[PDB]
């Protein structure tokens, strides 16, 4: 509804995630392929996914930075990107620049929060447990394709050292 409680609603719900790991189903309307892995979070901006071996790979992602390791060919590869929606998972919500917070549905004891990325015109459902307070998951909606990416066995608030999110030759 209103945009700044929605605001508030959002920032208490990530205020209360520090960090999790968990594992991750992603998919897309475009094709009717699958795609499973790992995921670590840690707030302070640091993103990484293990993606499994029908496309083995290790991507880590901070701000406009995306390093990507290709485990078949051992590959490496530092890229400057934008990539405002997905890094949101990893994002001090008070910080957070250039987002409109749309809408807040709530049923069946889960909190679903809608924004959209004012320079790519994206649209990000996040999808959280009520109680516990879990990130479960994300939709990504555009006007030709939607992805979609669930995220189960989750552990928030766990210790994860920064050495994780870190790989080199
Ligand atoms: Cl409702």
């Amino acid at each position: 509804g209103h945009t700044e409680t929605i605001k508030e609603e959002l920032l208490s719900y990530f205020s209360a995630i520090h960090s999790f790991k968990a594992e991750f189903v992603q998919t897309s309307s475009a094709n009717n392929d699958i795609q499973h892995g790992m995921v670590f979070m840690k707030k302070p901006g640091l993103l990484k996914w293990d993606y499994y071996p029908p496309t083995p790979a290790s991507i880590i992602m901070h701000g406009r930075t995306i390093s990507y390791y290709d485990k078949e060919l051992e590959e490496y590869s530092y890229s400057i990107i934008n990539n405002p929606i997905i890094n949101l998972l990893s994002s001090d919500i008070k910080d957070i620049k250039d987002i409109i917070f749309l809408n807040t549905s709530t049923t069946d004891s889960k909190k679903v929060i809608t924004i959209q990325d004012q320079k790519t015109a994206l649209l990000a459902d996040i999808i959280f447990n009520t109680n516990p307070i879990t990130i479960v998951g994300l939709n990504i909606a555009s006007p030709d394709s939607i992805t979609y990416i669930k995220f189960y066995n989750i552990q928030n608030n766990i210790t994860i050292k920064d050495t994780e999110f870190k790989h080199s030759t």
